[PDB]
């Protein structure tokens, strides 16, 4: 019907998660939805009966409960009220209901069955598989989140320490329900945050690396906090440190630092699109995962910045830092670019290129400039060239904050041959392949002794209220 058809489409524009799809999907679903109506105390969906339907509710409320066994009362999970939408599951297969849903009052739903909808998916156009991509991307992260929203320290035990240092420590953690899936649990002091100032650092971190969905990233879960720790459940990357590996080593060939620099390259291309500033690169800043694949670590030092405008905060280990940062003149997301050049010089020959016996001596060096650098016999001359451009002092000239961006690091001659494409689908081949048994294999760290020393001092001030 014309005037069905268009109460429908203007019903699903009204629902948040359907409003942002084409007309194309919105049409066509208001073509086949069709309307069931229910009274006060009808059953919708039976807990345990067979079910091939999705609702919509456009009219009323439904009560949503369960029961955990058959001699338990059922436990109330929640209401749901026009907009909402339940039965989901019933769409991707699985038929097995696993809660009731009641009606509250008089109730109207739009219902599409398995086979209607899996029609209706089965013949539609390329355009309209793109915004749906964004759609289940926003809605699976969201599902991430809940699902981890859910759980609780006492629901991890701890394997093996992968790192040590004043910060406090990063353990192996496993999840208790499930043994093949482990973490890495960044535990941090928060008497050293409070001491070092970095309250807002941190707390950047957790905003920065949540939010972040790149495979060249180490992704962040959750976090927790108790009266001394903040704890970050990351993604466990058993291939081991970048800087034990390259003190094993002493150096990398060229085709090696080739696809590390490249997995940095990705990881910028991703933090730079969203205005982030890295700030922090260098080898300790790099894990490899099981496969041998680079991805970037710790996010203490990154910012969010606005398009245009510059930050002033002078941070960072002296070896890494930008010109402009020594300056004082402001920094964006080309001081990365910099950092970039910096870290190929250091994989190619074990030493970064500027180094003096204290700060103010390494900033001295910094000054002078990469032009001033006899370059040592080792780098290639794709290679050497490539680290000038990226660690040009002006950084408007510098390559990478150029005419195609981040374009122009990846058409250089030294990247003449490496497959990009291979790269981002995780079929190329990395050069350092690591051998991890499973998921607790711990091999390719170093050894840790336990902590027996006291716990830090209580911390009660609410600077940590979002962990
Ligand atoms: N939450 C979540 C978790 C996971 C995961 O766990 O991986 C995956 C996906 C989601 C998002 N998903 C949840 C259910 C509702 C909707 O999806 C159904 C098809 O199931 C649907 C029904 C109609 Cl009538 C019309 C359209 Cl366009 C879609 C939505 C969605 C929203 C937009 C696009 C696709 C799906």
């Amino acid at each position: 019907g014309l005037i069905k058809h268009t109460e429908y489409m203007e019903f699903l524009k009204s629902v948040p998660t359907f409003q942002s799809l084409p007309e194309e999907i919105l049409s066509k679903l208001a073509d086949v939805l069709e309307e069931t109506h229910y009274e006060n105390g009808e059953y919708i969906i039976r807990q345990g009966a067979r079910g091939d339907t999705f609702f919509i509710i456009s009219k009323g409320t439904v009560n949503v409960t369960r029961e955990d066994s058959p001699s338990e009362d059922p436990v109330f999970l929640r209401t749901l009220g026009k907009g909402d939408w339940f039965g989901e599951k019933a769409l991707q297969g699985e038929d097995v209901r696993t809660a009731n849903v009641i009606a509250a009052e008089a109730v109207t739903c739009l219902v599409i069955d398995r086979d209607s909808f899996k029609h209706l998916i089965g013949g539609l156009d390329d355009v309209s598989n793109k915004a749906y991509e964004d759609a289940e991307a926003k809605a699976k992260y969201e599902a991430e989140a809940a699902f981890f929203a859910n759980l609780k320290l006492s629901d991890f035990n701890i394997i093996d320490t992968l790192g040590v240092g004043g910060f406090g420590r990063v353990e192996l953690v496993q999840l208790k329900s499930e043994e093949s899936k482990t973490f890495a649990m960044k535990i941090l002091k928060k008497r050293h945050i409070v001491d070092t100032r970095q309250q807002e650092h941190i707390r950047s971190e957790k905003q920065i690396m949540q939010g972040a969905h790149s495979d060249f990233i180490v992704r962040l879960y959750r976090t927790f906090k108790d009266s001394k720790y903040l704890y970050m459940l990351m993604e466990a990357c058993l291939g081991g440190e970048l800087w034990t590996i390259l003190r094993d080593r002493g150096s990398f060939e060229d085709s090696t630092t080739r696809f590390y620099t490249a997995c940095v390259v990705e990881a910028f291309a991703y933090l730079h699109s969203k205005g982030i500033i890295y700030r922090d690169l260098k080898p300790e800043n790099l894990i490899l995962d099981h496969r041998g694949y680079a991805k970037l670590v710790d996010f203490g030092f990154a910012k969010k910045i606005g398009f245009g405008k510059k930050t002033w905060t002078f941070c960072g280990t002296p070896e890494y830092v930008a010109p402009e940062i020594i300056l004082n003149k402001g920094h964006d997301i080309s001081a990365d670019y910099w950092s970039l050049g910096i870290l190929m010089y250091e994989l190619l020959t074990g030493s970064p290129p500027f180094s003096g016996p204290d700060p103010m001596k390494t900033y001295n060096i910094i000054l002078r400039g990469i032009d001033m650098i006899e370059f040592p016999k080792k780098i290639a001359k794709n290679a050497a060239n490539l680290i000038k451009k990226l660690c040009r002092d002006n950084p408007s000239e510098r390559l990478g904050n150029l005419k195609n961006g981040v374009k122009d690091i990846q058409k250089h001659k030294w990247f003449e041959g490496f497959n990009w494409e291979g790269l981002r689908k995780g079929t190329l081949t990395p050069p350092i392949i690591p051998s991890v048994a499973s998921p607790t294999d711990t091999s390719n760290f170093d050894s840790f002794p336990e902590d027996n020393d006291e716990p830090p001092p209580d911390d009660n001030s609410g600077w940590d209220i979002d962990f």
